[PDB]
């Protein structure tokens, strides 16, 4: 049964990253008192454990049901959503201006961490909505905010992002949905959008589609794309679901997992829409909706490692099979618990290193998001903004990739039993698999990080982070407790920058290099980020243990996980380095027609 | 694009790389495996796989199996397909002539199995499990027992199961508690519940022959007390046909992640009549003819998953237009470039390709050993082939399943979002693949078998058979210009493999936890090392065919390019596995069990 990691969320927020100081230093956070944060975490935890976690298996077994009239969600989904609404969770991290509580985004993200762990398919309904707000908030006219945002902040209305068509997913410049301008200055949108998460459902009073379309004589490619508000129901005089717009769901997908989230073919038959933001600047505006959900999807990766660990640790202490290699440890039982086996511990510690490591990186990133939304200092916003732009793609691709690995360790620990539906471990793997495909594929994210962010800033995007690491190795070089962490961390911090330079050099001779190195580089970057977060959690752990503490075992575990990370996981860097220095030719020399001559 | 048998690559591996013509002529009873007959059987094999079973793979996954009190319904088309397969004589192919068989080599029967598992693994488990229980009756059954059970299994009229697992025990068979009470007439009565029995009950055959692990009434504790019993669903009648219903029933089937089409049964034996096969209390010894077949059989499942991901991905990579090459549009007449222009898509393609073609080479290398163990009359050769199988069998099962799962996941990644959708079949490949690392011995258990039972128990001798072959290859080709670039790293790695074995040994002397701590890393390293040899050898062969002039230049140029990719982008994974296995057991054993979950 899902148990929220509140003690670990507090370790990371309060002790490692000084979230009380951060909230004190920052406009809006006077109502975000330590005691109020703790009560909101504990309220969040209870909803996640008692209301949505028990629906997770229901959602997988039932999925959603299509008919011409609309889409039924699994038993208990909408009734949990009504309770989510009535608790005012939707309004937590939105402007007091448009009906919100004004608490920071980073406190919103802690609630999303627990929602995603408990029931990801259910959490996507509120999750997508949270983004369309961030879109309306950043680019909507005051009247658009008054009509649409107020309703999303209350949760009475839900939001989607409608980009994808059959022929285009990464290549949005090829999109072909049309916005035809009308005398009254509104548009009629004609097109078929596919894979639309939460496109049709029975959870809310209305749905607000944020749709990418093209104006009749716009330029080709991205520079021809505009953003439209297309609600399922056009508002009435009081602002409530009014006239039924010509938006309908023609079908939902049969998928490997995330069955409880309706994945919809949305047909727009000259549906009334309103332009939001400048004509042909839709891609620019949509990237508010996208970088929310990039960090929101990095959260999915964290959730799959956490669920995989919760299951693994429980089964490894309860399942008896075979005996310890150093003699029977439970001779009064017919077998030893499987935790006594070194490989089961390797699998448990892998999931633990990834869950706790990525939790640190995620709430480090979330502090940057708060700064960009609320700081007055433009030096401090701009340094936060460049840090988000470096960490966003790393977090999304790296946390999902190792989250899916972590989910598979969970299954492996159960042996055969892991393949069987009733234990929920195999559902975790199935739900994890989409996280590396949507919200920018691993490959597209890697290309974004290395080409657009790092190589296009001639390495400056990396320097923000390698600065913090270099300052840690200097302040802690002669700290005896983390000597063993600082040495290889300093070495890796150097190599990180060296590799960045060698790849820029290779790329100057052959552009194919940016692609050839990209995923290897992003994965290396991910292990290097977590090397720093584990060296720092180890530093904090050693500080607390030397000062005496009610929780000896808590901090000794942090040191033991850090050492596992450095000695057993971080050396995967060696293969990422070798592959990325090998050059583009070993990928590009084979002719397309020569890949499958063995038939 | 539907399933296409990789016959051209299967021929390259057996005929060109592994000398299968000369091997078959050097073996007693292999005179009927003429090159033209093998090629005829391979063609008929592919026809059956591509036309009868491959179309049923989606149906198997959508319907799965339907339980009722009376029986277990199989997916639409499966039993009719099993009839055409019986009518084709396929079950009889690699079995002895006197018991209904055609007497062809096991390594020919394995080529058919390669194509069956790629076409529809769930369906292939039905005959594939039969193939096991036949091998056990051959090895350990009385001539009477072979007359009744082995003849029906060789015809395919009856199917066979392996019944080991119970709720409390899968790896630890010593704890099993299924009982066998002696009866006055020399038969036994088996009472107990077995779980996760593949093909335990279905509607495809006239009878099912269970090979059951059970305990005699005063047997010693542990594996020393396990005996092996034939328990048929229908007791034979006087003619030798399905007679009296035995007290064997299926209480349920599991709901699973995958292989929905293969019924996974809770089998209740209610004092069912069984017959002791093999000595009393030597069950586990006898049941290991069945288990090693099924381990090289499960390695083949790993190959199958890599193959299916490759066939889907290459077709989609050439048809899907998304974005443009980094070096300017390669298809400017089209609205976007094929995704194969992107280096990362080529990286996923070539990963699946290195693993499929490398593992195929490893598999038929192993299958030549099976053939020598079964047929050779030279003892020195039987001993060396037996010893080579002992080393390769767990490497093949664990490595090929693990890199098979990776390869299936690359397949989905190439389709992007579309790969998560049921219609394309790529996500089923991943879900079917996941069981392959759990059953027939877990990755962790095969890794302990390799390092603990075979390698360290022989003080490194089990490794020598293979390192010898690799060292002779590096000497034979030190001066060979076309492959010098493979030979150098191969010889460095072959030496390191021997050094690592000794160091792990030294570490285990001080701390026995080191055997489990190094096990999976050591098996994965060993896997990568085996494929480094096979890619080097396939690169040598391709150089030799190109220097001599061939009408298939591209085919041989593609082997060199894949071998170079394997060496430069995949083999370096050994770096991670070396560092992990030399890190020590303390980084895994120091954390007390009660301190693993203190964040709640
Ligand atoms: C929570 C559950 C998840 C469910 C959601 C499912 C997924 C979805 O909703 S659809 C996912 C959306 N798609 C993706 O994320 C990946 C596919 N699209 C891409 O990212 C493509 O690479 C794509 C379309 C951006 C390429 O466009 P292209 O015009 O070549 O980009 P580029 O020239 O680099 O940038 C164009 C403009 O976009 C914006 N932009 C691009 N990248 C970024 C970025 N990383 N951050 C911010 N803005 C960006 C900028 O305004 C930029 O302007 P400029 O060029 O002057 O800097
Ligand atoms: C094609 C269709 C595929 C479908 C797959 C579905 C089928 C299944 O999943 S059923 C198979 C699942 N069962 C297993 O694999 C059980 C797991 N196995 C194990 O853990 C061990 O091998 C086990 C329990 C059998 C032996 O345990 P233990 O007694 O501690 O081993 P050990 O003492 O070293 O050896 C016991 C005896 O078994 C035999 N044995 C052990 N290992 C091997 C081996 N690798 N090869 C051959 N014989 C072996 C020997 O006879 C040995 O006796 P001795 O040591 O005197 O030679
Ligand atoms: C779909 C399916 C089909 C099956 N078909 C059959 C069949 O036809 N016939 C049959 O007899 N069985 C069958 N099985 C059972 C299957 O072989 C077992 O699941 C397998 O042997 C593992 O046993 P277990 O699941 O009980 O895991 P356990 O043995 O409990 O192992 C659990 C975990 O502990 C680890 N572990 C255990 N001991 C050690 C050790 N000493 N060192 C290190 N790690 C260790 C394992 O590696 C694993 O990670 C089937 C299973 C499934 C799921
Ligand atoms: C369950 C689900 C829910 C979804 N929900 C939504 C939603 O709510 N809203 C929405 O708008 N979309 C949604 N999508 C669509 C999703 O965002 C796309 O699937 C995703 O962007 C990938 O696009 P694609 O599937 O068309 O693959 P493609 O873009 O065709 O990519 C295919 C392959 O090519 C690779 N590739 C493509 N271009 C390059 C390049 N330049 N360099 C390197 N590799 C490249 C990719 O990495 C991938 O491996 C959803 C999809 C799914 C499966």
């Amino acid at each position: 049964d899902y148990k929220a990691p509140l003690r670990d969320i507090r370790f990371v927020r309060d002790e490692l990253l000084g979230y009380e100081a951060h909230y004190q230093s920052l406009p809006g956070a006077e109502d975000a008192t330590p005691d109020m944060v703790n009560a909101i975490l504990e309220e969040g935890a209870k909803f996640c454990e008692q209301v949505i976690a028990p629906l997770n298996r229901v959602g997988d077994l039932e999925g959603c049901t299509w008919s011409a009239d609309g889409v039924k969600t699994p038993t208990g989904f909408k009734e949990a959503y009504q309770q989510f609404v009535e608790g005012g969770w939707p309004s937590l991290a939105h402007d007091v201006e448009h009906g919100g509580q004004g608490l920071p985004e980073s406190l919103g993200l802690a609630i999303s961490e627990m929602v995603g762990q408990a029931n990801w398919s259910w959490g996507m309904y509120p999750g997508l909505s949270h983004g369309a707000m961030n879109t309306l908030h950043a680019h909507g006219t005051a009247e658009q905010q008054a009509t649409y945002l107020t309703k999303l902040v209350s949760g009475e209305w839900t939001g989607t992002m409608c980009l994808t068509e059959p022929h285009c997913g990464t290549d949005l410049g090829m999109l072909r949905t049309k916005a035809e301008p009308q005398a009254d200055g509104s548009y009629k949108v004609t097109g078929t959008k596919i894979f639309i998460s939460a496109g049709e459902h029975d959870m809310a009073d209305n749905i607000v589609h944020i749709v990418l379309a093209r104006l009749p004589d716009a330029p080709q490619g991205t520079k021809g794309i505009s953003l439209f508000i297309v609600p399922k129901f056009l508002p009435n005089a009081e602002g409530n679901a009014g006239e039924r717009n010509a938006v309908s769901c023609g079908s939902i997908e049969h998928k490997m997992g995330i069955h409880g989230n309706a994945t919809c073919v949305m047909n727009f038959d000259a549906a009334t829409g309103f332009l939001i933001g400048p004509p042909n600047k839709g891609l620019n505006c949509m990237f508010t909706f996208m970088n929310t959900a990039r960090l929101g999807t990095a959260l999915q990766g964290l959730a799959h490692a956490e669920v995989g660990f919760q299951g693994g640790i429980a089964y490894a202490r309860e399942r008896l099979q075979m005996r310890s290699l150093t003699g029977p440890k439970a001779p009064e039982k017919p077998a030893d618990p499987i935790i006594v086996h070194p490989d089961v511990r390797r699998m448990l510690l892998t999931m633990k290193a990834f869950a706790e490591g990525n939790r640190a990186m995620l709430y480090f990133a979330a502090k940057q998001v708060d700064i960009v939304q609320r700081s007055q200092d433009e030096e401090q916003k701009k340094a936060a903004d460049s840090m988000l732009a470096f960490l966003t793609p790393i977090a999304k691709a790296f946390m999902t990739e190792v989250g899916f690995e972590s989910a598979n360790h969970g299954v492996q620990i159960f042996g055969g039993h892991g393949f069987i539906a009733e234990h929920g471990m195999e559902q975790n793997v199935r739900d994890s698999r989409i996280s590396m495909l949507y919200e920018g594929t691993t490959g597209v994210q890697a290309l974004d990080l290395l080409g657009r962010k790092v190589l296009m800033t001639q390495g400056e995007a990396l320097k923000g982070f390698t600065k913090i690491v270099h300052k840690f190795c200097q302040a802690n070089e002669a700290n005896e407790a983390v000597k063993e962490f600082v040495a290889p961390l300093a070495q890796l911090n150097k190599e990180w920058g060296d590799l960045t330079m060698k790849v820029g050099m290779a790329a100057m001779k052959d552009r194919e290099e940016v692609g050839a190195a990209s995923v290897d580089y992003l994965m290396y970057s991910g292990y290097a980020c977590l090397a720093y977060f584990w060296a720092d959690m180890a530093r904090l752990a050693a500080e607390k243990l030397a000062a005496g503490t009610g929780e000896e075992a808590f901090y000794k575990a942090k040191l033991q996980t850090a050492r596992f990370y450095f000695q057993r996981i971080l050396p995967r860097t060696r293969a990422h380095v070798a592959a990325m220095l090998s050059g583009a030719n070993n990928l590009m020399e084979m002719a397309e027609e020569d890949f499958a001559l063995g038939y």
